[PDB]
């Protein structure tokens, strides 16, 4: 099915990415794509995008995207990927123009959730859950997660 290809697509692309960067794929766990699935169908009804309760609260880690069209899983995960040109290996640490990428390629992040809904305008709303959550911001924990290409 559509939902089915979406997710296996966002998965595919995600692993690919951290394979380049030497850390291990990720895992879709079922019950995750569920709430990724719940929320993206909230923010399409609301049209307002926003972090959910479980990513604001640090319980899971989170990755938005927004389009007027349809998107693919591939392009979603190449967007947020691109963020790399501005993430400065020699001076490691969180930046939140680079969060979707270390979120993404995060070492110690296992599982994944995926969701994508559209609103009544044709435009689509996608949301990625991770467990556990990246961008953990102490000393040393992006020096150990965020490794270089």
């Amino acid at each position: 099915s559509a939902s089915k290809q979406f997710h296996n697509e966002v998965l595919k692309a995600h692993n690919e990415y951290r394979q380049k960067h030497g850390v291990p794929p990720l895992k879709l766990c079922k019950n995750l794509n569920r709430e990724a699935q719940q929320y993206s169908e909230a923010l399409a009804s609301t049209r307002i995008l926003k972090h959910s309760p479980e990513s604001s609260r640090g319980q899971c880690g989170e990755n938005l995207a927004w389009a007027s069209y349809d998107q693919t899983g591939k392009e979603v995960a190449d967007r947020w990927y691109s963020e790399i040109k501005n993430y400065n290996f020699q001076q490691p640490g969180f930046t939140s123009g680079t969060g979707h990428f270390t979120a993404m390629v995060w070492k110690n992040t296992k599982k994944m959730g995926v969701g994508k809904a559209s609103a009544s305008d044709g435009s689509s709303f996608v949301v990625a859950r991770y467990f556990p959550a990246g961008n953990v911001v102490n000393e040393g924990f992006f020096e150990e997660n965020v490794l270089p290409p």
